[PDB]
């Protein structure tokens, strides 16, 4: 299966004993940068299996669907990999906002100076 | 800046925060790396990406060997403080296989094969 695929990857990031790749979620047609998380062998699986973003939340401790509660899911277009197979950039399409504060991205901040400050262009797709 | 971050992606007993350096320009990811806090604290300070090799334990400053530097335009940080976007401007090829991106494959049905939007910039 499609999922099986999952044997040609490295999961070498060990964060509290679930060996991981780092997943980068990035909108199709625009090419903005939505956010960055981890997957373990299952949320790489489950996200070829069905075509929509699964990670593993390090500090819930388990892999989840991203818009499990909110309904903001992301459906893989594409999934690049690393060189070394250790990292994937999964091109979305997203329902929603990718950020639970409501914005689309996670990245809505940039470093102004010694400050951090929210974004002019950025977009708060909706109110948490 | 650093104070403002929040380092915790612990690998080796290092402090670290996940930096995605994309193309300025075409928006296109060239890689995913680690950065200590002095990664960081030297990419500021120079424009020039410094990452933090979680192997070799050391700084790493990327093209000082190859020329390849990343020089950053901006730096985009995650709700959390732990990420950061770094929009750059690559010199050569990201990548020491020679493609311009790390990402040059993608997972076509059962194998990884190389993406037609591939550009091999140089030959190592």
């Amino acid at each position: 299966s499609k999922g099986d695929v999952n044997i040609l990857l490295n999961f070498r990031h060990n964060i509290n004993g679930e060996d991981l790749i780092i997943a980068v979620a990035q909108d199709h047609e625009t090419g903005e940068v939505l956010m960055v998380a981890y997957m373990n062998r299952e949320a790489l699986r489950r996200t070829l299996e069905t075509g929509t973003a699964h990670y593993w939340s390090t500090s819930r401790g388990k892999l989840w669907l991203k818009g499990e509660s909110s309904g903001h899911v992301q459906r893989v277009k594409d999934v690049l990999v690393d060189c070394d197979g250790d990292a994937v950039v999964l091109k979305v399409e997203q329902e929603g906002g990718a950020c639970h504060t409501g914005y689309r991205s996670c990245f809505y901040r940039s470093i102004d100076g010694d400050e951090l400050k929210v974004r002019e262009d950025a977009v708060k797709v909706f109110d948490p």
